Protein backbone atom coordinates (compact mmCIF):
# COMPACT_ATOMS: atom_id res chain seq x y z
CA UNK A 1 0.00 0.00 0.00
CA UNK A 2 0.83 3.97 -0.82
CA UNK A 3 2.33 5.59 2.28
CA UNK A 4 -0.62 6.62 5.03
CA UNK A 5 0.08 9.44 8.20
CA UNK A 6 -2.15 10.24 11.31
CA UNK A 7 -1.59 12.52 13.58
CA UNK A 8 -3.77 12.08 17.21
CA UNK A 9 -5.10 14.86 18.56
CA UNK A 10 -5.46 16.78 15.38
CA UNK A 11 -7.80 19.36 16.84
CA UNK A 12 -8.34 21.62 19.73
CA UNK A 13 -4.52 21.66 20.15
CA UNK A 14 -2.72 24.27 22.49
CA UNK A 15 1.09 25.55 21.85
CA UNK A 16 3.39 22.91 23.39
CA UNK A 17 1.03 19.99 23.35
CA UNK A 18 2.57 16.51 22.43
CA UNK A 19 0.51 14.71 19.46
CA UNK A 20 1.08 11.42 18.29
CA UNK A 21 2.46 10.52 14.79
CA UNK A 22 1.66 7.50 12.90
CA UNK A 23 2.99 6.26 9.92
CA UNK A 24 2.04 2.94 7.45
CA UNK A 25 3.26 1.52 4.24
CA UNK A 26 6.59 3.82 4.74
CA UNK A 27 10.14 2.15 3.69
CA UNK A 28 10.94 -0.94 5.82
CA UNK A 29 14.43 0.02 8.11
CA UNK A 30 14.59 3.35 7.17
CA UNK A 31 14.99 6.67 9.35
CA UNK A 32 11.65 9.28 8.88
CA UNK A 33 12.29 13.21 10.44
CA UNK A 34 9.05 14.59 11.49
CA UNK A 35 7.94 17.74 11.72
CA UNK A 36 5.29 20.84 11.21
CA UNK A 37 5.28 23.30 8.50
CA UNK A 38 2.98 25.97 6.74
CA UNK A 39 2.38 26.45 2.85
CA UNK A 40 3.79 30.06 2.46
CA UNK A 41 3.46 30.02 -0.86
CA UNK A 42 3.29 27.69 -4.24
CA UNK A 43 5.27 24.67 -3.32
CA UNK A 44 6.94 25.91 -0.69
CA UNK A 45 6.92 24.98 3.35
CA UNK A 46 7.77 26.78 6.20
CA UNK A 47 8.78 24.40 9.07
CA UNK A 48 9.69 24.38 13.10
CA UNK A 49 13.23 22.69 12.91
CA UNK A 50 13.29 23.37 16.39
CA UNK A 51 10.68 21.03 17.50
CA UNK A 52 11.38 18.24 14.54
CA UNK A 53 11.74 14.42 15.57
CA UNK A 54 12.82 11.10 13.95
CA UNK A 55 11.94 7.67 14.11
CA UNK A 56 13.00 4.29 12.21
CA UNK A 57 10.11 2.46 10.37
CA UNK A 58 10.05 -1.02 11.72
CA UNK A 59 9.95 -4.42 9.84
CA UNK A 60 6.56 -4.14 9.00
CA UNK A 61 6.87 -0.13 7.54
CA UNK A 62 5.22 1.13 10.67
CA UNK A 63 6.38 3.89 12.96
CA UNK A 64 4.57 5.82 15.94
CA UNK A 65 6.63 9.01 17.43
CA UNK A 66 5.74 11.93 19.36
CA UNK A 67 5.90 15.43 18.13
CA UNK A 68 5.40 18.63 20.52
CA UNK A 69 3.49 21.39 18.33
CA UNK A 70 3.61 25.07 18.33
CA UNK A 71 0.16 27.57 17.94
CA UNK A 72 3.45 30.12 16.22
CA UNK A 73 6.78 29.62 15.30
CA UNK A 74 9.71 31.17 13.35
CA UNK A 75 9.00 29.71 10.16
CA UNK A 76 12.67 28.51 7.82
CA UNK A 77 12.97 27.19 4.53
CA UNK A 78 14.76 24.11 3.04
CA UNK A 79 17.44 26.66 2.10
CA UNK A 80 17.65 27.49 5.97
CA UNK A 81 15.95 31.18 5.38
CA UNK A 82 14.20 32.68 8.07
CA UNK A 83 10.98 33.36 6.59
CA UNK A 84 9.33 34.63 9.66
CA UNK A 85 6.57 34.23 11.96
CA UNK A 86 4.09 31.45 11.38
CA UNK A 87 0.56 31.63 12.81
CA UNK A 88 -1.44 28.58 12.75
CA UNK A 89 -4.27 29.84 12.98
CA UNK A 90 -4.38 32.12 10.37
CA UNK A 91 -1.76 29.82 7.82
CA UNK A 92 -2.77 26.03 7.54
CA UNK A 93 -0.22 24.00 9.31
CA UNK A 94 0.22 20.48 8.78
CA UNK A 95 2.65 17.42 10.33
CA UNK A 96 4.39 14.68 7.89
CA UNK A 97 7.00 12.55 7.92
CA UNK A 98 9.49 12.46 5.51
CA UNK A 99 13.22 10.60 4.11
CA UNK A 100 16.47 11.49 3.78
CA UNK A 101 15.20 12.21 0.27
CA UNK A 102 12.06 13.88 1.16
CA UNK A 103 9.84 11.47 0.46
CA UNK A 104 6.80 10.13 2.06
CA UNK A 105 3.28 10.52 2.57
CA UNK A 106 1.14 13.53 2.41
CA UNK A 107 0.78 15.73 5.74
CA UNK A 108 -2.35 16.23 7.66
CA UNK A 109 -3.66 19.42 8.88
CA UNK A 110 -3.90 20.43 12.25
CA UNK A 111 -5.97 22.85 14.24
CA UNK A 112 -5.55 25.23 17.52
CA UNK A 113 -8.93 26.62 17.30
Amino acid sequence: AAPTATVTPSSGLSDGTVVKVAGAGLQAGTAYDVGQCAWVDTGVLACNPADFSSVTADANGSASTSLTVRRSFEGFLFDGTRWGTVDCTTAACQVGLSDAAGNGPEGVAISFN
